[PDB]
């Protein structure tokens, strides 16, 4: 992913927010 003008924790909540629970 790309976190440009963001952090990590937040960034993930946009790109790594692929939960199928």
């Amino acid at each position: 992913c790309s976190c440009k003008d963001m952090t990590d924790k937040e960034c993930l909540y946009f790109c790594h927010q692929d939960v199928i629970w």
